[PDB]
């Protein structure tokens, strides 16, 4: 099966982080920076990393019942479907925000059948990404107490982020891979980190702009839509590195060259006019050909 | 190029009224109850109907600046993007709810990065789809006042479906259509009714367990993913239906089968068998070739 990327403008795909619409492209402020976000993640022959899900529907959910111990609220954590989180494959039930040392403003609401008859189900409350009581690879995540969880203890809900904030003395940091918790020998299951190819590229960035308070530029290493492609297609990875076109829509013009590596990410050649960030964001991706890891954008 | 669904486990796939995973798939007991969704909705050459768009990530979701006018609040409506809706152009923007005649409980942020540099960006408020002030075809829809709708007046926001209940005096009705286009006009670009075609076929509903109260089970006709498969592909439509395969994900063998005709959706003969059966819910379509209206299931 021959290797592709999506047909489909980058502008009409969403973020692998947030369930959102793609509106640019960015390098980072230091070209050495090293992403390792847990969402987004696929090897360009279709296996699947960290928290990444097929579905953009799952993008920064969370499932589980809510508990009461002592005055400590909490989830106990299962898959986005209801069936329970082994941490065979993950660091997190799939999913899961990949947002670390912050403040998570979930919004909820009651997930059984037998609970949602009448009433209102909703609610909302902030979870912390940081602490040993942010323990998502062991099961548990604590809830901070709003006064409104007790009506909910016992109950399943699935969690949705509908906004971020900074942790108290901290700034919000887009970049911070969450402690997701480590149990004895058992692996930690994350995606890798990405490390910066160096002479010339960058690793380009997807953003969609976000609820992420005093940071609302939300940055992954791929489309949610790539991802899925990939997974579908299974398509052998007959080279190191995959030659992009970014091309215009209407006029079929190529407007810049880009490189997919096979552990799922992108980079560029920034130029005299700003890098990608000044390129038009409804463009179409094409897959040239495999080339050598050492192409010359 | 030749046609194809894609190869996802159906329960990886989201529902397309609602982001949500699917977990069932069933035929309705109300034969007589006609499908007119307008999300989930394009043509197996890659046509997209009524409100139907290709991300997941819009699915139930509104975009807009908050007004107060004449001592009511509303929403002047824009694409998800941003960018403007062309008021009579299609239904409504894409991915607007297709819920009609009920309550829609919606989430919602500012998106203006100046906004959100710091504060809480986030409120809720309901929406009726129903009244003449439920407009949004013509561009607006009236927010229900909770008293906390001033601070967001002039601010653009995103909003979310979280959940929806029934209006008061009515019951929870799925199938209803929204009066988009309120008294002035029937919208334009409507998608068309689905009728089953015969040959002892019913039309097959993807369920997604989800808090529309009182009927916590929401129907759709397309998974989303395949919405944007078929938009991604473009493959021409060669026969009367396609026929699919329900495999299993693993020995690949037939566990059911479907035909998908063009309008894009599918059918099944169910019960074969006077049926003590269930099939399972991770099971994978697979397009095995055109065949004629006349293919007996
Ligand atoms: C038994 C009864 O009449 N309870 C009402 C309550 O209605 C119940 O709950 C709602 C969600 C719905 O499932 C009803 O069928 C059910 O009887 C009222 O809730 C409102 O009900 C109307 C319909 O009659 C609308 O569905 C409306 O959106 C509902 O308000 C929402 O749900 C409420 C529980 C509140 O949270 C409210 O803020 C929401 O907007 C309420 C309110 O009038 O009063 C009784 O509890
Ligand atoms: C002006 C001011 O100091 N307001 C604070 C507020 O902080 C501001 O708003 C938050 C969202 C964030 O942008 C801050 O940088 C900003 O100064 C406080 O909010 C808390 O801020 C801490 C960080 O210092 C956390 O981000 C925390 O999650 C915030 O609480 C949330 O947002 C608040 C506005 C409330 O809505 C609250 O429910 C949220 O938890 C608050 C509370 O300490 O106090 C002032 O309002």
């Amino acid at each position: 099966k021959p290797f592709s990327v999506p047909n489909i403008p980058m502008n009409l795909m969403s973020n692998s982080r947030v369930p959102m619409l793609i509106d640019g492209m960015m390098v980072s402020n230091d070209q050495n920076q090293v992403p390792q976000f847990q969402n987004g993640r696929v090897t360009l022959d279709g296996q699947l990393q960290g928290t990444t899900t097929v579905s953009a529907a799952c993008i920064a959910r969370m499932r589980g019942r809510i508990f009461n111990n002592n005055g400590n609220y909490g989830v106990n954590l299962a898959e986005l479907d209801g069936n329970p989180y082994h941490a065979f494959d993950s660091p997190a039930p799939l999913g899961f925000p990949d947002f670390g040392n912050c403040d998570l403003h979930m919004t909820f609401v009651k997930i059984n059948p037998t609970e949602l008859s009448t009433g209102d189900p909703s609610g909302k409350v902030v979870i912390h990404s940081y602490d040993a009581t942010f323990a998502p690879h062991l099961g548990t995540v604590k809830l901070e107490d709003n006064n409104e969880l007790d009506q909910f203890v016992g109950k399943e809900v699935v969690l949705e982020l509908t906004w971020v904030s900074n942790r108290t003395g901290a700034t919000l940091n887009l970049w911070a891979v969450p402690n997701y918790g480590s149990n004895l020998t058992q692996a930690s299951q994350l995606a890798p980190p990405i490390y910066p190819p160096g002479f010339g590229e960058a690793i380009v960035y997807f953003t969609s702009t976000f609820p992420t308070v005093s940071n609302p530029k939300v940055p992954c290493t791929l489309p949610q839509e790539f991802v899925s492609h990939f997974v579908n297609e299974q398509a052998p990875t007959r080279g190191d590195a995959a030659l992009l076109h970014y091309v215009d829509p209407d006029t079929h013009r190529n407007l810049g060259e880009f490189k997919m590596y096979p552990e799922g990410y992108m980079t560029c050649v920034p130029n005299a006019g700003g890098g990608p960030q000044t390129l038009p964001i409804n463009g179409v991706f094409v897959f040239i050909s495999w080339v050598s890891r050492y192409y010359q954008l």
